[PDB]
């Protein structure tokens, strides 16, 4: 299902913006 | 068109793991 795939592929992206801007706010109060 | 659509959104949320990033890599540098 090419839908399917697809919303496969944004899950996954936002798994990563998620992750990604939680290292920005670690780092913001370490730092 | 929901194909369409589905890839703008990758689109953007790749744009947005991009910048992010961008802004990781940014602070270690300067921190």
């Amino acid at each position: 299902g090419e839908i399917a795939a697809l919303k496969q592929e944004i899950a996954a992206l936002k798994k990563e913006n998620a992750a990604l801007k939680f290292e920005i706010a670690a780092l913001k109060q370490g730092y």
